[PDB]
């Protein structure tokens, strides 16, 4: 499913997001446009080693979901990475959640760091009413 902007933004904040661990829902809006463009089939095969993001937040086979295929790998989420590619979002939240709790934050996806740290991320929830 692709979504829509202030769709995505309403339904990040009914799922607890805004504020989750400190980074604020217009980061998290950040986050997923860069990753995905608001996609939930989206798949990135990295060839370098292996391993696979999946969804919109694209999560990487190698430490938080499991696909079976990726060599050396742990299921951190507890979660199959097919779970990842549903329209309903729940669990995929759920596992970014568990991404961030861990040792560098929100700095965990790289593509965060390139295109929303230090920026202004408040045209990705202006006129949402979120």
């Amino acid at each position: 499913k692709v979504f829509e902007r202030c769709e995505l933004a309403r339904t990040l904040k009914r799922l607890g997001m805004d504020g989750y661990r400190g980074a604020s829902l217009a980061n998290w809006m950040c986050l997923a446009k860069w990753e995905s463009g608001y996609n939930t089939r989206a798949t990135n095969y990295n060839a370098g080693d292996r391993s696979t993001d999946y969804g919109i937040f694209q999560i990487n086979s190698r430490y938080w979901c499991n696909d079976g295929k990726t060599p050396g790998a742990v299921n951190a989420c507890h979660l199959s990475c097919s779970a990842l590619l549903q329209d309903n979002i729940a669990d995929a939240v759920a596992c970014a959640k568990r991404v961030v709790r861990d040792p560098q934050g929100i700095r965990a996806w790289v593509a965060w760091r390139n295109r929303c740290q230090n920026r202004d991320v408040r045209q990705y929830v202006q006129g949402c009413g979120v």
